[PDB]
């Protein structure tokens, strides 16, 4: 049972985890201080394995600094650590035609271009948290100026087409943290139409599913990559829909959705025989042909756990405070390193570690930082309303 | 080590295995009668999970029943699955521009059109063998206009540049194949130049190691891509060249070359704690980032059985013969399914399986065919030399 007694317990462990082990892993430490943006690539030790710069991390890690700022301590090291990855973003991460460039080098030469905007979202957030701690209004023009961009990628853009769940799941966290740090009037709107798109078009009752992507109209699509599910994605939606619950005064209808979202894929996606949330899984239970499908990655358990609790702060009902204790000590028990701080990044499915890496192209401060962030927030309102 | 009789049983086992296990579990029944091609996206009990046609897979697919026509028996029912992915392939899997495709539907709608050159390669092959088996001048035309196409993009494949190695090792396998079914006057020079480039460019002496990527000056690129090795894919390597060497009357160089890539890679490659070969490494021994870096595939396992026993052949070196016994005992041991035949094609790096899937995007009527093949007809033709 989650008394109020365990509750503060927990929320002092996500304290402690974020401030003392996670945030001193990665910072000050990797400030570049002579290209600016960060060097985040190291190995279990914090050595680098690598100098380049993964443009999504660099944006991440400058919202996450700036949320810092905002709301733990106005600490002038993170202040300028994230004005030096708005910098290198402004400065060397936008390519000709006014995209954003996904992986660059150290000294900020593109290596790889992505189709899709998803940098752009990052700057968005990063902007706009950036703006709120600086009060710099270059950065609150910049950020609603990209939001606008990506509002029209997502409206404007292969005999199969398909839609995915990750661009209104990530456009609805982008318009919500626009709306926390600076504000927009477009904001509620938005969020209103990609709920609206995740459950009328992804969100599948009959089967008790969470899809990743369907038809234009809404029909699966039984082929290998169509059936294929991404638990922890679908609950990284599920939370962000709760947010917005609470947001609206604990709307029970976006209840409701976020929670059949999170028992769906819980139920899914929970591996029965080591624990642990399973990376794909397949929606008619066909083998999933994703190579680490049945690998357990950090960042699954990162949003799950903050699902799970949130559900739980939200509804009071007991099966989710179970769950986070299932998932919360899965998951601190096999990602974090004790020796070293921070968390490895990916164990195979019986939760021994595939490789020492606690940064790369994919993995940063983000994932884990944001849900020890927004758990020992969450906690902090819940038990001075109590 | 190996005795002559050994040897004689190990034929019978690869010639046994092909006929009666590997070649049925897939033909006739994969032939498309409807549509054309090969119905190829099968899970262990020879149900489909998927009714798309990969491109690559069914050139290569063509090419394994114009080849066990060509060189194993006459059979009508060969040579007109043959014919039909042949048919499958020119109906549906060109574009408008004269580029294939890489991914179609069972009727052949495009669902994936690659920059690659590499299902022309496929293509190359396929009709190459099936012009021997069947006699088709336009098949015989098309295998050579298209190897002409190949080696102009061969020449000529972004502030990283790299090359890697599977341009020059296709390139040559494609040539060879053609010079071993129908001939074409430009094989010979070309291999020659392929191989001049794999000895300059990838193989590395000094820290005993083959490259899967270099600088175009040939140096390592020290980022998390260019350290990433492929021992499986440099073995492949190493036989062709080894493949070569017999052809060229047994030329030093080339088994010395061949031979050195074969013992670099091995001993990088092979698992000394749970068996097997990993499908990737880092050159300095980095962690490898890529997800699924110390998983057990099937295909580099076909590969080294065939390095390992072509190796020993060459040179009588009782140390090929020891490896081969260790990757023969252990690929056949995991992957094989007695129950309803072929092999798996994912384990973990402890080699339980990860999935259940024989045939999917990448794995069909391939690598291990080609494996059993190629060792019952080399062990023919060594026993008939003793
Ligand atoms: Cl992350
Ligand atoms: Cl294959």
């Amino acid at each position: 049972e989650y008394t109020l007694e365990k509750l503060k317990d927990l929320q002092g462990f996500y304290q402690k985890q974020l401030l003392d082990d996670t945030v001193p892993f990665w910072f000050p430490r990797s400030i570049d201080r002579e290209f600016g943006g960060y060097l985040l690539m190291r190995d279990q030790d914090g050595s680098l394995i690598d100098d380049d710069k993964a443009v999504w991390i660099q944006g991440r890690a400058a919202w996450l600094l700036s949320t810092l700022y905002n709301t733990v301590e106005q600490k002038q090291e993170w202040l300028d650590g994230a004005k030096s990855g708005i910098d290198f973003l402004n400065r060397h991460c936008f390519d000709t035609d006014g995209q954003m460039f996904f992986h660059v080098t150290r000294d900020g030469q593109p290596i790889r271009k992505r189709r899709y905007y998803f940098s752009e979202t990052f700057a968005v957030i990063a902007n706009a948290a950036y703006a709120k701690a600086s009060g710099d209004e270059a950065a609150a023009k910049q950020a609603r100026y990209l939001f606008g961009k990506c509002i029209e990628y997502s409206t404007n853009p292969g005999t199969r087409p398909a839609k995915g769940i990750g661009v209104p799941m990530i456009m609805m966290n982008t318009a919500q943290q626009l709306r926390e740090t600076i504000g927009d009037p477009r904001c509620d709107e938005w969020i209103d139409k990609w709920i609206n798109e995740i459950e009328t078009y992804f969100v599948k009752d009959d089967i008790r599913c969470v899809m990743e992507q369907v038809a234009p109209d809404g029909s699966i699509i039984d082929h290998i990559d169509g059936r294929t599910l991404n638990p922890g994605h679908a609950i990284e939606g599920a939370w962000f829909i709760l947010h917005e619950a609470k947001y609206r005064n604990n709307d029970p209808r976006l209840i409701k959705l976020g929670c059949k979202m999170l028992d769906y894929m819980w139920d899914r996606g929970w591996d029965k025989e080591h624990g642990g949330i399973l990376y794909f899984r397949d929606v008619y239970n066909k083998p999933v042909q994703e190579y680490w499908q049945d690998m357990k990655f950090w960042w699954p358990h990162n949003e799950v756990i903050i699902a799970t609790l949130l559900a739980y702060t939200i509804t009071g009902e007991e099966k989710y405070a179970q769950w986070h204790k299932l998932v919360h000590e899965y998951a601190y028990q096999h990602f974090h390193d004790a020796a070293n701080g921070e968390w490895f990044g990916y164990l195979h499915k019986d939760g021994t570690l595939a490789q020492t890496a606690k940064g790369n192209l994919f993995k940063g401060p983000f994932h884990l930082p944001r849900q020890e962030w927004y758990c020992m927030t969450l906690l902090n309102e819940y038990l001075q309303q109590s």
